[PDB]
């Protein structure tokens, strides 16, 4: 069977919440379900990124560092297909998968998912941390007539990170939820001190139980397992056909550079690289009590104005995600193809823009932007069949940090202010706060603007 087709290289990109979705036009489009989530957080992927640009790699440190993660990223991402689950992102230090299921079914496949993060921390003996949930999952799509982007959110959403932040390295932490629905009969489990949330010591199943019959009874379930013929691909995506149609939708989701490739019209390395860039770290907060079908708009209304002024100014949206109540676009300038010479003034520029519009969308309570520059490494993650162009490196993790611990301005690292082509009025030099994992980030700014209101 030849399975090589463009459709396939796209869908290698994607979920299967995505792929095997029948979305309507509208957007934003909403739908709901249940499932269980599994975040994994892996440790180091920001101490070796910064190892890897040293000289001793002799100019191949972005092509040395994507091979070893994709090693151990790859599988990783195994565990979790062989398992029956859907990687539904990548971020640079982490992945979040998702079982779909029935309500009926959450029980058994909470002891899967257990197992299966179980066998994960197996590989690794470099580690893990595992979060795990369970209940109502609401899914966003938004988008203009022809980019796409999607998320997650909702209870078992907000629960798995509650599970994710209080994890260390080997754990797997059960949600609330998840270990009110799970089989406590076959979980054995410690309490964490000031929590409801608890961390799996053991799986103690009972005498007669065989997990492989459990599993497989269990694969019933799932609609897009691989069987039968099937049975030995890690993916029944790869089976996929031409599909015009599909294709059309599908595409939408992937950035045009990676649609190059896939369509072998740029070197397939050409995206491993270790490049200065410009990271736009753009983060969309709103109130607790806020619903999903009031949420689902903002973000549309937010992003048909992000990306109109991201094309002006040159810059790409690598990634979205949601937690903490908060809606984040990872927005990078400086990409593959597309680097200028007042890089840095255009990301501001930008960026003041952006906070401008978005902070008066309804129901978004704060905008909060963090500007940082320097070399990140860019490239492609995970497995053949499943990965996604990704950046990593100090400098992402900077501007992210920013944009949390300075909200509802806009903020900018050393290097950004120094080399902008501005006067040194249109900034703020700001109260320097310690941040986690962020080691002197050097001097930090408020991107003020030309006028002092
Ligand atoms: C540090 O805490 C987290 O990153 C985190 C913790 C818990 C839930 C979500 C995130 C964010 C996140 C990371 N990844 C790799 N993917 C996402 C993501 C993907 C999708 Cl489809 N929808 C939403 N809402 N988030």
């Amino acid at each position: 069977e030849f399975q090589d087709w463009p459709i396939v290289r796209i869908a290698a990109h994607l979920p299967d919440l995505i792929v095997y979705g029948h979305f309507s036009p509208e957007r934003p489009f909403m739908d709901y379900f249940d499932g269980v989530l599994m975040f994994v957080d892996i440790s180091g992927f920001t101490a070796m990124t910064e190892k890897f640009s040293s000289a001793m790699y002799m100019d191949r440190g972005a092509e040395q560092l994507v091979e070893i993660l994709n090693y151990h990223i790859s599988a990783i991402v195994e565990k979790v297909l062989i398992f029956g689950g859907d990687i539904l992102k990548f971020a640079g230090d982490a992945l979040l998968a998702l079982w779909r299921v029935e309500r009926k079914q959450l029980k058994n496949i909470i002891t899967v998912v257990i197992k299966c993060s179980l066998e994960i921390h197996g590989l690794f003996e470099i580690r893990v941390k595992i979060g795990l949930a369970a209940g109502h999952i609401s899914m966003l799509v938004f988008g203009d007539e022809t980019h796409s982007h999607f998320l997650v959110i909702g209870q078992a959403v907000d629960d798995v990170r509650l599970a994710q932040n209080m994890a260390q390295m080997n754990d797997v932490i059960l949600s609330p939820n998840c270990w009110q629905l799970c089989d406590r009969s076959m979980i054995e489990i410690e309490s964490v001190p000031d929590q409801r949330a608890v961390k799996v010591n053991f799986l103690k199943p009972p005498p007669n139980f065989n997990f492989d019959e459990f599993f497989t009874k269990c694969t019933t379930f799932m609609h897009y397992y691989p069987s039968g013929e099937h049975k030995n691909l890690l993916r029944l995506a790869c089976t996929l056909k031409p599909d015009p149609e599909l294709e059309m939708s599908l595409q939408k989701y992937v950035m045009e550079s990676i649609l190059k490739q896939i369509d072998n019209k740029q070197l397939q390395g050409y995206l491993s690289e270790l490049r200065p860039v410009t990271i736009v770290f753009v983060n969309l907060m709103f109130e607790d009590q806020d619903k999903a079908e009031e949420i689902g708009p903002a973000i549309q209304d937010a992003y048909m104005h992000i990306t109109s002024v991201l094309k002006i100014f040159q810059g790409q949206i690598n990634k979205v995600f949601m937690f903490d109540k908060g809606c984040s676009f990872l927005c990078v300038f400086g990409f593959p193809g597309e680097k200028v010479p007042d890089e840095l003034t255009h990301a501001l520029e930008c960026a003041m823009d952006i906070f401008d519009f978005c902070s008066q969308v309804h129901k978004i309570q704060t905008v909060s932007i963090g500007v940082a520059s320097g070399i990140v490494f860019c490239g492609i993650v995970g497995h053949t069949v499943r990965h996604e162009y990704t950046v990593i490196g100090q400098k992402v993790n900077l501007a992210a940090r920013m944009m949390m611990y300075y909200p509802g301005i806009v903020t900018c690292d050393s290097v950004t202010y120094n080399g902008s082509n501005l006067p040194a009025y249109f900034f703020k030099e700001l109260p320097k706060k310690v941040m986690k994992g962020v080691a002197d980030s050097g001097p930090l700014y408020q991107y003020w603007g030309r006028t002092e209101k």
